[PDB]
């Protein structure tokens, strides 16, 4: 996959299962 899933950084690509980009450091993560 090219999109960012659950537990991956969405600094280059968006979410996959409809997750949200959390303000996590250093880079945000996709989570519902």
């Amino acid at each position: 996959q090219w999109c960012a899933e659950e537990g991956e950084s969405c600094e280059v690509y968006p979410c996959c299962d409809g997750l949200i980009c959390y303000p996590t450091f250093p880079e945000p993560i996709c989570g519902v």
